[PDB]
């Protein structure tokens, strides 16, 4: 990894890790539309994310830059925005975990 991506896999850390687990929680694994009875969300989410993927995708060595990590962390939040209505618990949680996110993304080298 370059230097900037081992800041971003710091990053990944933590977002997963237990300090944030209260608000990161919903975002470990891809939403699984049926188990939630969401039958509508692949018609609305076209491009589906989540940490997991972005964890997958890392070690894969899949993202050749910050910027296309960041990217993605982003979309995940965005499809939880597009998704739940604004007052939703789950957006709630989102922008707590994108808060933890954006301040340390802002920290890059
Ligand atoms: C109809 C209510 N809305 C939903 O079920 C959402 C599709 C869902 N809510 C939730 C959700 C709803 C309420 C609370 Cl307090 C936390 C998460 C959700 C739950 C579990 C999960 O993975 C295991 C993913 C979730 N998620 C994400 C991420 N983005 N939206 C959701
Ligand atoms: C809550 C907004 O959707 C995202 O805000 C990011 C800011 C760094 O908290
Ligand atoms: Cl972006």
């Amino acid at each position: 990894l370059s230097e900037q991506l081992k800041h971003c896999n710091g990053i990944l850390k933590e977002l997963l890790s237990k300090k944030h687990a209260a608000y990161a929680w919903p975002f470990y694994k891809p939403v699984d539309a049926s188990a939630l009875g969401v039958h509508d969300y692949h018609d609305i989410i076209k491009h589906p994310m989540d940490l997991s993927t972005v964890k997958r995708k890392m070690e894969n060595r899949d993202y050749r830059d910050a910027q296309e990590f960041a990217a993605d962390v982003r979309l995940m939040f965005s499809n939880c925005y597009k998704y739940n209505p604004p007052d939703h618990d789950v957006v709630a949680m989102a922008r707590k975990l994108q808060d933890v996110f954006e301040f340390r993304y802002a920290k890059m080298p």
